[PDB]
């Protein structure tokens, strides 16, 4: 009955993201991870690579599935008969641009956004910072799922 | 069966609170509003009065119930077979002390906390500020449930 | 002879901006909306000026002008030394705080900040354009004028 | 006939407050400093008024008055509907933001915020009192008047 | 030659504090932990108890010593021939009251303040929240040194 | 032997930077100012010009030296036998992205980061804003070292 969408670009997915997926899957009957693709800028990983990395590290979550999309998040959510977004947060500044988008999304489509505090251990990892650190040789193995780390190193090499 | 607890003192309940209750009730199978009884801090309304005002305001939410409690919030939550809290936010600053408490609550009892931004309309209302304004004759009727406003005028007479 | 300047790119002007214009117009004798030329956006400077002028017709003490370079030069060349800027968050206070203190330092121009009306608090020109581009209804967030004009740019 | 009110407890008035008074006086025709009666602090209301009056002698369009209850009633009973308040951080913006939006809602009174001068940015009445109490030199942070008066309260 | 003071009320010391002590001791020739006592309000622990709990959990830091004081921090620092304070931080809001005091302290005494980000694992523990959680029975054993936890439980009982 | 690295692009160095350098040099036995060379982002001054401007401004700091570098900052730091970074702050917002980077840097290489609030006088100056103001003829001479200001007028002519 109940359900939420967990959106992001997940390029690549991090252990911070996985933490949020797990907590959403524990509290909602179904969870859809929404991999948002910009048709005008390729990330590091193709859509199929992003989805596979997420599937491989969520195999123990039976009520979670992964789908890509583009355009308005709230269209993705409503077309699936849902009206909740779950998003991970780190700081009060993350709460400002995110609050703006959450209130816009409620205004235009009646979709609710629930924020959850990331786990402390994973709180400083972001996809962008992990990529940037890995590019210049820093060790980010503890911040990313096994499904990701060596594929990341391969892309950089 | 999914479920969440919405905690507060609600002295009195505001439309900001009600907005959070409605969004919780829309997304979880069961919601419990947990009204804090504080042996010391005695506010304007008794616990029974506060429960009654919440029940009037939430009469159209069949999957939401109101109960009072004391002590550790995560004990209240786990005693009812739940492991989620839903709390309303207004600022990035409220994210800071609330983030600390959410991480603590996860650590000591494995209870998740989901934050939701209250509607823009009700974002500057708080129980304490509504009482203060009403005390000096300002009009806060657009910010409180109808029944609450009526009761609040009584306590001031 | 009090007065203030309300700066921005206004591409396009939103109800959030208009709210700030109205409050500045109510508290200062003279208000000048300063439209940045900085080529690059969706609307030309002329179109942006036109849309602001259409939306502020009931504000007799407001006028709209374009400019570039330092805002403080715009302000002082018109005999004024106050800027009025609308806010939303504590984050916006921070980068805006830096510029306000720089502007005070280099030109003695004061900056007054005003909180956005709660209803218009999540709208920005960029977010409104983005949502409208993907078909979301932003008609409640923009002056009637502007909204029809935006639909024109997209179709 | 523009005007604004600058509220506070001013126990005592600091150079940070005076900076804000001067900026408000420069941009509005009429400025009223509103001194909260709320008994409880170090200086009596009369003494606080006196110290502000001493420090603003060169501001012809400023006056000082006491009051209690709702600030918006103070403001509107004097025919005005603007508050000018000085800031320091994004945190202060947040609790002040809540009150500004409430005040707008209940009485239609606008609040304009101004950034503290960098030099006066870490001084507050409470911190100045605390430091002075333990013998720290706060003479650069307070009007000359006030500083001598504070030394008197401590000895 | 070089030295810093690490101040606080440490009532009681937490693992977050210890992390800061260890990092300061690694970067300065000498570190003084300054236990600040309010002569007009007793905390949970007496000054001697606070000092003993800190000494017991800093025994592997040979260049650290612990002293109590009151009044102006900058007097404590300067009377020891030092002019640096090291303080742990958690958030940007912690940076606001702390920035005010750091700039005041530089103004009145020329003392510098260096802030260090707490370790993620210890980021949500504070003395006050640990005491509050422990009072109502929550498990805070992982957030406090061994020198503290059972002494805390004893005070509460 | 204690020591810290003060990183930046310094294009050009400001009095805000200099204030940080002086406080670092006063508290550590050795300070290294690390000037970023970016293969892409070519600013207004060459790396050699930036190093020379910093050296003029820091002529009275005998325990401070200036060097350029590329890639991962923690590699630069550890290659020089150090494990501390000193960075200047202005806001709570700057605490947020910098906090993330400090926790990352500690995690991947065990390098500590110490933050210091710049003097109130120099708290609104930044290299980018100084250049922008100077470009349009505004006077930023009170915000930059004398030599820098002279050089900056040259690049604009
Ligand atoms: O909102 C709160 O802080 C709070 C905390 C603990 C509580 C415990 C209860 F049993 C009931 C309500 C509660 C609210
Ligand atoms: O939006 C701004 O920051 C901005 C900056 C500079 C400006 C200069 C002008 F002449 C006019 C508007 C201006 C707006
Ligand atoms: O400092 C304040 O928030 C404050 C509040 C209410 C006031 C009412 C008055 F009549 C005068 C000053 C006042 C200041
Ligand atoms: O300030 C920075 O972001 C930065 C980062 C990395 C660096 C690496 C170096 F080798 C030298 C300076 C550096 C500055």
């Amino acid at each position: 009955m109940t359900g939420a969408v967990c959106p992001g670009s997940f390029d690549p997915v991090t252990l911070g993201h996985l933490d949020v997926f797990e907590r959403a899957a524990a509290q909602f009957d179904e969870v859809i991870v929404a991999v948002l693709i910009n048709p005008n800028k390729a990330g590091m990983f193709t859509v199929d690579e992003r989805i596979e990395m997420i599937r491989e590290s969520t195999a123990d979550l039976p009520n979670l599935r992964v789908e890509s999309g583009q355009g308005l998040l709230v269209d993705f959510v409503r077309e699936r008969g849902l009206n909740a977004i779950v998003k991970g947060l780190r700081t009060g500044t993350d709460f400002e641009y995110e609050l703006q988008m959450a209130q816009m999304n409620k205004h235009i489509a009646g979709v609710d956004t629930f924020f959850v505090a990331t786990a402390p251990a994973y709180s400083f990892v972001s996809s962008s910072l992990a990529k940037e650190v890995a590019t210049y040789g820093g060790d980010v193995s503890a911040l990313l799922p096994a499904s990701v780390h060596q594929r990341l190193l391969g892309k950089l090499r």
